[PDB]
């Protein structure tokens, strides 16, 4: 298991425009493209996106192709920024895909908010982080998808999802 295979686990992957749980357009392995409402606009994003006229659908290769770029956006996103750079340093490999999935989803500075978790995960406080992770909007809107994530924060282990 790998941060790439764990991540279109939870995203599946679709290559026409669709609706995420938020219900924003999005393309591929879960690229965002607007939070608009309007598809068009959706279109424009998803044209600009890929480097060609698309008709709101584009191919496994492209789609693959702006998954690399996201996952390596989400990695960044967390180096660079200060909060989260320090927890990341902290942890060892499994636990990293954790907190990549979370920015992946939520951004970097969604994350950044979850001051407190952040906190015991740098001192290791596994199911004390687990519990705290749950108490958020995030764990009841998806609540599938923060169980396993949130699983590898209390085990070290991709059991969640083998
Ligand atoms: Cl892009
Ligand atoms: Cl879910």
């Amino acid at each position: 298991m790998n941060i790439f295979e764990m991540l279109r686990i939870d995203e599946g992957l679709r290559l026409k425009i669709y609706k995420d749980t938020e219900g924003y357009y999005t393309i591929g392995i879960g690229h965002l493209l607007t939070k608009s409402p309007s598809l068009n606009a959706a279109k424009s994003e998803l044209d600009k996106a890929i480097g060609r006229n698309t008709n709101g659908v584009i191919t496994k290769d492209e789609a693959e192709k702006l998954f690399n770029q996201d996952v390596d956006a989400a990695v960044r996103g967390i180096l660079r920024n200060a909060k989260l750079k320090p927890v990341y340093d902290s942890l060892d490999a499994v636990r990293r895909a954790a907190l990549i999935n979370m920015v992946f989803q939520m951004g970097e500075t969604g994350v950044a908010g979850f001051t407190n978790s952040l906190r015991m995960l740098q001192q290791k406080r596994w199911d004390e982080a687990a519990v705290n992770l749950a108490k958020s909007r995030w764990y009841n809107q998806t609540p599938n998808r923060a169980k396993r994530v949130i699983t590898i924060f209390r085990t070290g282990t991709w059991d969640a999802y083998k």
